[PDB]
């Protein structure tokens, strides 16, 4: 029984048979393991401790292919990374079955994936909200930028590149696009100032599946120059934006030293 099988691992953790509970947890498929952490406070708390991180790394290493391997980087934990990848994979299968993009099932898995702060989910959800906004639903632009902003909290350069691209797409549909282009420039500059950090290099690996920053979104100076030209950003505001980007990027690089 499902209720009986959960109580078996729950009691092992309560009886302090940690090696025995960890032994049974490793035999589970990822679907059942994740489902147990959702149905049991005892299981999920045990699976979030430091010595249980190898349970998730085994599943993370199963996702690795021949010419691509996922990499870990803070602030996200290894369980958030594995659950986010799994729920996003379930969303991709839901789209294959329904036949249309962003069905109810796919959106449900995308939000569970975004709850684990998966970059793929934030990227796909921002596209979903942008198309909603583009077809006339005005307040969905709020969700579009929110999902891109959350990607900045956890995914370093690819996150800020998503926020930068989201601001460009919102500027296209805006009648006063100056503020959108100014916000796009700041996020674009921050993405460059973070592109050298080790954790951001791993984020670029995961976000674009090892295909690099060029085969995912042309050149740094080319993109910066076109944002300033398209946005008609005056020279007075440039120094303010460059200073804000350097200040916010410095606080990020100092926290991860």
């Amino acid at each position: 029984s499902e209720l009986k099988k959960i109580n078996i691992i729950e009691n092992l953790i309560k009886e302090n048979n940690f090696a025995r509970a960890k032994m049974l947890l490793n035999n589970l498929d990822l679907t059942t393991l994740i489902k147990y952490t959702e149905l049991s406070k005892t299981i999920t708390d045990f699976c979030e401790e430091a010595e249980q991180a190898d349970i998730w790394r085994t599943h993370l290493q199963n996702f690795n292919e021949e010419h691509f391997s996922f990499e870990e980087y803070p602030p996200l934990t290894v369980s958030q990374l594995v659950k986010g990848i799994y729920f996003y994979g379930q969303a991709a299968e839901c789209r294959e079955e329904e036949g249309k993009p962003f069905g109810d099932n796919e959106l449900e898995f995308l939000k569970k994936s975004a709850y684990q702060h998966c970059f793929y989910a934030y990227n796909s959800l921002s596209t979903w909200a942008y198309e909603k906004y583009k077809m006339g639903l005005n307040d969905y632009s709020l969700l579009t930028l929110h999902y891109a902003q959350k990607a900045c909290q956890y995914h370093w350069t690819p996150g800020y590149l998503l926020f930068y691209k989201t601001c460009l797409n919102l500027a296209i549909l805006s009648n006063a696009p100056s503020l959108s282009y100014q916000e796009a420039l700041e996020a674009l500059l921050i993405a460059r100032k973070l592109s050298e950090h080790q954790y951001s290099i791993s984020a670029i690996n995961n976000a674009y599946f090892g295909k690099g920053l060029i085969h995912g979104n042309e050149s740094w100076d080319k993109a910066i120059s076109e944002t300033i030209a398209k946005g008609k950003i005056p020279s007075t505001l440039l120094n303010k934006i460059y200073d804000k980007a350097s200040e916010k990027a410095k606080g990020i690089l100092d926290e991860f030293t």
